[PDB]
């Protein structure tokens, strides 16, 4: 699975089901401390499904997406 770090708003989204990511690859975009701060693939792998859309709010631990890699 790959989560939010800290809490915030989901500025912006960039992956859909069925998409690709890679490690360290940027994934969405995280609103909070009056600033704009990238979130970062966790892991490499297909996306299996996204849990989050654009502007929804977010925390520390709070899903992000899964994989048809996420271990497995």
């Amino acid at each position: 699975t790959v989560s939010i770090q800290m809490a915030g708003n989901l500025w912006k989204v960039h992956v859909k089901a069925g998409d690709q990511i890679e490690k360290g690859q940027e994934v969405a975009i995280l609103e909070s401390m009056k600033m704009e701060i990238p979130i970062v693939a966790d892991r490499s792998g297909i996306v299996k499904e996204v849990k989050k859309k654009e502007g929804d709010f977010v925390n520390e631990g709070d899903v992000l997406l899964e994989l048809s890699n996420s271990t497995q």
